[PDB]
């Protein structure tokens, strides 16, 4: 019982939710986690503080309103670091004459900074990838050549410019986050373990490359529990969530009155915003089908004029928050009109939901390459070279070919392998559970 974890993910969704996952898992084997959230993302929750893991506040540097406060993404970032150095050592401190004091950082990849704290104060450190072996490989070839990129890559030559990650397609886009991804790996090589949201038989190529260059542990996948190995019966579903659902049963409830297989799912995920032009061809392929759309409450001026009040209510729902889990495990659910974040696409690989690939940035056009032609578990929107635009002709028949055809019909079959072998990868003697019992024996 002598090691205690102090988890910290970079304040978004698609990271609290990942590393609160990994902590549910630490806690069922018996290592105390405390997950460090910041004080804006705190504030916003207010999370139920009776459960098996604690909460600390960090800060950075914009307690009051959080990174819309910022005045851009590099401000931002440094004053995180800043912030964030300053609050995290804060935290060690505040627990060092207590019963269990903090032996570990496990830190947001995105965050190398954290590791600096953690070797000052004498701790295991271990950063925690969020994104999958093959994207973080494809950063980590970057990063040793200086930022470049050449195609073809000779151990994934599969791979063409338009399925990397956004920032080698879109030249100059968002550099503060670009130097971000690639300076995961300024230290990575001095962590004691370096760990990935993933399963090895997933990508057993990408993790067998990148384990090359530095030994990685696969934890995942974090979707809770109940649906997968159900070793750990209170781990439900998420339960930390920076939106708020309008308690939803109710949407549980309208796809239990549909027919199997006959309902589109669509979402973007947390942060992903669509244009005026993209939110209109999207809103008329979708009115081709029996759906339910995520809208976030932010994006609703982007839908067409009315667009809310013409949904017929007995075959389509638009809502402004999803229980996505529960969503993906209903058996009306078609398919997955997914930006391919890769918690979604997770999700849904291992629901055996097959994808409807409309990647917009980061990672998402790895994933949805991968999803398309390693997995082949979806088809990638068809988007126009010159205007960036998925018309909705093209949306339309993607849908289509995973939802009828015989395309159809092996996608299903293939996108059903996968729940079994995370399954076994997350029971006695798979290949997660024991990466996770290396860390567990390493931090006590
Ligand atoms: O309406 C929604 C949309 C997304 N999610 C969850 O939010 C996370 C989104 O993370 P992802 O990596 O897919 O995308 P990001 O939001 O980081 O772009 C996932 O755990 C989804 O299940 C949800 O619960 N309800
Ligand atoms: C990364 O930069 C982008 C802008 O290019 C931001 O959207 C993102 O900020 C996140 O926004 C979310 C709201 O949709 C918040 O949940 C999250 O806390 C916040 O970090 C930047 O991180
Ligand atoms: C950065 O850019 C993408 C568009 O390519 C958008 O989806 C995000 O919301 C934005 O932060
Ligand atoms: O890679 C991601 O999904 C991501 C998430 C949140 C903020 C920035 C990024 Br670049």
């Amino acid at each position: 019982k002598r090691g205690h974890v102090l988890a910290v993910p970079y304040p978004t969704q698609g990271h609290i939710t990942p590393f609160r996952q990994f902590c549910k898992r630490l806690h069922f084997k018996g290592l105390k986690t405390t997950l460090a959230l910041t004080t804006f993302v705190f504030n916003s929750i207010n999370p139920d503080l009776s459960g098996p893991i604690s909460i600390a506040t960090i800060s950075d540097g914009y307690d009051h309103g959080g990174f819309e406060t910022a005045d851009s993404i590099d401000d931002y970032l440094k004053d995180f670091k800043t912030s964030g150095s300053k609050t995290i050592a804060d935290i060690i401190q505040k627990h060092q004459t207590s019963d269990n004091p903090i032996t570990c950082i496990v830190y947001d990849a995105f965050l190398p900074w954290a590791l600096d704290v953690a070797r000052e104060f004498g701790l295991v450190a271990t950063p925690f990838f969020t994104q999958p072996c093959a994207v973080n490989y494809v950063y980590y070839l970057s990063y040793i050549n200086n930022g470049s990129l050449q195609l073809p890559i000779e151990e994934l030559p599969f791979l063409e410019l338009q399925d990397l990650p956004s920032f080698f397609s879109v030249s100059g886009s968002y550099p503060a986050y670009f130097e971000m991804v690639l300076q995961q790996f300024i230290n990575f090589e001095k962590a004691d373990f370096v760990l990935v949201n993933s399963f090895q038989e997933l990508e057993l190529h990408e993790n067998e490359l990148w384990s090359k260059a530095c030994p990685v542990l696969t934890i995942g996948p974090t979707i809770p529990s109940i649906y997968l190995d159900q070793r750990i019966k209170s781990d439900t579903g998420y339960d930390l969530n920076l939106f708020e659902s309008k308690d939803d049963s109710f949407c549980i409830n309208w796809l239990d009155t549909r027919p199997q297989g006959s309902v589109v799912y669509v979402a973007f995920g947390s942060m992903a915003q669509l244009t005026n032009v993209q939110m209109e061809e999207l809103a008329s392929a979708v009115s081709n089908f029996s759906f339910l759309w995520v809208v976030r409450s932010s994006e609703e001026e982007k839908l067409p004029s009315g667009f809310l009040e013409t949904v017929n209510k007995e075959k389509s729902l638009v809502l402004k928050w999803s229980p996505q889990l529960q969503v993906l495990s209903n058996k009306a659910i078609g398919c997955f009109l997914t930006h391919c974040g890769w918690n979604s696409t997770m999700e849904a690989l291992t629901f055996g939901v097959p994808m409807v690939a409309m990647p917009q940035w980061t990672d998402q056009p790895m994933n949805a390459k991968y999803i398309q032609d390693v997995w082949k578990a979806g088809v990638r929107v068809k988007t126009e070279k010159e205007s960036g635009i998925a018309k909705r002709e093209e949306i339309e028949f993607s849908i289509k070919e995973v939802m009828e055809g015989e395309r159809s019909k092996e996608m299903k079959k293939n996108v059903k392998k996968w729940r079994d072998l995370a399954v076994k990868s997350l029971n006695e003697g798979g290949s997660t559970d024991t990466n996770i019992d290396t860390f567990v024996s390493r931090v006590q």
